[PDB]
């Protein structure tokens, strides 16, 4: 699924990561926004051998399961094709145990390169929220 950047704002708000760990919901479509361009079946594989899945581009090196990751955790207990479905539920649970590992959103090196201290609020601009 590509979403609407106010169609992935609701969703992301319904889920409760509006203002989780203290980020608005402009900064998650932010990052949404640079990590997957709102594509839920975006994938991309690391110089480690690691793969970013989904809205997100959560990686199996700590969050998900691929089976190819050698070395690599599975802390949000989930297979990494779950994070690839037009329903965002997994996505937006395991982003939360992600932005509260200690780092917030630098964890998304493109929310701390492109997000980080701009107008994120852009992002939800016009949107019926
Ligand atoms: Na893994």
């Amino acid at each position: 699924k590509v979403f609407g950047r106010c169609e992935l704002a609701a969703a992301m708000k319904r889920h409760g990561l509006d203002n989780y760990r203290g980020y608005s919901l402009g900064n998650w479509v932010c990052a949404a926004k640079f990590e997957s361009n709102f594509n839920t079946q975006a994938t991309n594989r690391n110089t480690d051998g690691s793969t970013d899945y989904g809205i997100l581009q959560i990686n199996s090196r700590w969050w998900c399961n691929d089976g190819r990751t050698p070395g690599s955790r599975n802390l949000c207990n989930i297979p990494c094709s779950a994070l690839l479905s037009s329903d965002i539920t997994a996505s937006v649970n395991c982003a939360k145990k992600i932005v509260s590992d200690g780092n917030g959103m630098n964890a998304w090196v493109a929310w701390r390169n492109r997000c980080k201290g701009t107008d994120v609020q852009a992002w939800i601009r016009g949107c019926r929220l």
